[PDB]
C-alpha cells in the first residue's frame, strides 16, 4: 500500500494532533518540549492569508526535495491551530521552528528565501554549531 507515499524530502502541512504524535506531546509536556520525531523537522507556522507564508511553501518544498532523506520540513496553519502556535508564543506567523535530534528548537520569523532558508537548514539544523559545540 505505501510504497511510495512521499512525505520525506517534503513539506506537509498539519494539525496539532499531528504534531502531537510525530513531534510533540503538549499534553504529557505542557511546559517542556520532547521530540518525538526521527529526523531533524522544519515546522512553518504560516497564514494562507499572508504573502511571505505564502512564498515560504514552495521555498520549503524545494529545500526539502535537495535535503531529502536527511530532512522533513512541515507546516502548519496558525489560524486552526491556535493553540499549538500560542503555546509556543508564536502568536500567529511568520514563525519557522528549525527542531534539531540534539536540545531543543529554534525559530526564525518569516519566509526568507530560497538562499537564506539553505543556510539555516543546511548550516544550522544539520551544522549545529550553536548546539552543544563549545569545541567539543
Amino acid at each position: 500500500m505505501s510504497l511510495a507515499t512521499e512525505g520525506n524530502g517534503k513539506v506537509i502541512h498539519l494539525t496539532k494532533a499531528e504534531f502531537l504524535a510525530k513531534v510533540y506531546n503538549f499534553e504529557k509536556n505542557p511546559e517542556e518540549w520532547k521530540y518525538e520525531g526521527d529526523k531533524p523537522a522544519i515546522v512553518d507556522f504560516y497564514a494562507d492569508w499572508c504573502g511571505p507564508c505564502k512564498m515560504v511553501a514552495p521555498i520549503l518544498d524545494e529545500l526539502a526535495k535537495e535535503y531529502d532523506g536527511q530532512i522533513v520540513i512541515y507546516k502548519v496553519d496558525t489560524e486552526k491551530e491556535q493553540e499549538l502556535a500560542g503555546a509556543f508564543g508564536i502568536r500567529s506567523i511568520p514563525s519557522i521552528l528549525f527542531i534539531p535530534m540534539e536540545g531543543k528548537p529554534e525559530m526564525a520569523q518569516g519566509a526568507m528565501p530560497k538562499a537564506s532558508f539553505k543556510k539555516a537548514i543546511d548550516e544550522f539544523l544539520l551544522k549545529k554549531e550553536g548546539h552543544h559545540h563549545h569545541h567539543h
